[PDB]
């Protein structure tokens, strides 16, 4: 059988732009791995997918993985816009690059080496794993140490 493991994520920033991190945790038979990382100029949206990222790439072999995070922008790139980014190219119909391609590429990527059951949360009570994770995030988004190399700025 393969390892099933859950996984927290969260991602935040101080403005947009503006400096931001990721906090992700992953549990495994009472083992814990935590990651955290903080850019000096990034958005939500970026750190957001990058706590994602680098929480599934951390695995290194398939796995089932339970993933929690209440990332309202993860969410709706996996349910709605992923299927058809995947059918275009990663372009928009004016053949103009998808925003943040960089880092939903690499989700994707990362999503086809496990079988992953989602667990969309909402910020609030019941979920300690996830508010250390927002905790995480905004220590990072304090002391960036990273440069976000693929944030383009806007217009």
């Amino acid at each position: 059988m393969l390892k099933q493991v859950e996984i927290f994520t969260d991602g935040s920033c101080l403005g947009n732009p503006g400096p931001g991190g990721y906090g992700a945790i992953l549990r495994y038979r009472g083992r814990e791995k935590t990651f955290s990382a903080g850019y000096t100029r990034t958005t939500n949206n970026r750190m957001e997918l990058m706590a994602a990222i680098v929480a599934l790439e951390a695995l290194k072999e398939h796995c089932e993985v339970i993933l929690s995070t209440d990332s309202q922008y993860v969410r709706q790139g996996i349910t709605q816009w992923i299927h058809n980014w995947k059918a275009r190219g990663w372009k928009t119909a004016d053949k103009k690059p998808v925003k943040n391609v960089d880092l939903w590429q690499r989700l994707d990527a990362a999503l086809g080496q496990h079988q992953i059951k989602w667990e969309w949360v909402k910020g609030a009570a019941g979920h300690p794993e996830n508010e250390r994770c927002d905790e995480l995030a905004r220590a990072a988004a304090m002391n960036p140490t990273l440069e976000d190399t693929g944030y383009q700025v806007e217009v």
